[PDB]
This record gives C-alpha cells, sequence and structure tokens, in this order.
C-alpha cells in the first residue's frame, strides 16, 4: 500500500469515493492510499484503498475510477532511467497517467515522454 508522488509539482494521486481523481500534497488524505497490484509482469492495476475503485483510462483521455475491473484498468508500470515510474495504458497505448502542476490530472491524449507530469515515485 502506497502513495505515487507526481514528481510535476509534488501532487499525490488521489481517487475520491465517487470516481473522481485529482491530486493533492497532503500526505495524511486518506484518498491517497493505493493498491498496486501485479497483473503480469510489468502490467498493475491501481485501485484506491478507501475508494474501493479502480483508476482507469477512457478512449477519449479522461482518467477516472470505477467499480469495475475491465481492459481500460490496466497500465504497463516502466521504470525511467531517471529512477521514476511512468504508468502507461495498457488498452489506449500512447497515454499516460499524469498530474498537471495545478493538482488536476491532465488529459491521456495531451501526455507523451519526457514531460515531468507522467513520472511518479511510489512511497510506502
Amino acid at each position: 500500500p502506497k502513495r505515487l508522488y507526481c514528481k510535476n509539482g509534488g501532487f499525490f494521486l488521489r481517487i475520491h469515493p465517487d470516481g473522481r481523481v485529482d491530486g493533492v500534497r497532503e500526505k495524511s488524505d486518506p484518498h491517497i492510499k493505493l493498491q498496486l497490484q501485479a497483473e503480469e509482469r510489468g502490467v498493475v492495476s491501481i485501485k484506491g484503498v478507501c475508494a474501493n475503485r479502480y483508476l482507469a483510462m477512457k478512449e477519449d483521455g479522461r482518467l477516472l475510477a470505477s467499480k469495475c475491473v475491465t481492459d481500460e484498468c490496466f497500465f504497463f508500470e516502466r521504470l525511467e532511467s531517471n529512477n521514476y515510474n511512468t504508468y502507461r495504458s495498457r488498452k489506449y497505448t500512447s497515454w499516460y497517467v499524469a498530474l498537471k502542476r495545478t493538482g488536476q490530472y491532465k488529459l491521456g491524449s495531451k501526455t507523451g515522454p519526457g514531460q515531468k507530469a507522467i513520472l511518479f515515485l511510489p512511497m510506502s
């Protein structure tokens, strides 16, 4: 059970009970506790412990959290050369999970390698 700290402003990924995803910098927020389940080698599912929902990425780039586990909930997890990890959708292969410098999530379709927004460090 980890927290995912984003290099882009230092927000932690937060999954709310109603399915909304955003970022906050408060380490005691209960909704930033996550479960990263290894689904296959290099692939994980990310679940919000309190929300009881799985992070998912939609065809249009939206990020939200669902009750169901479908193929939109699988992400390839890679440790990059800078020792940060990235989470790229298994279904929408060019898009990454990411947070903006203001704390809101960044649409999948506007992400890509090289942006700080896509870099996260898993913390206990």
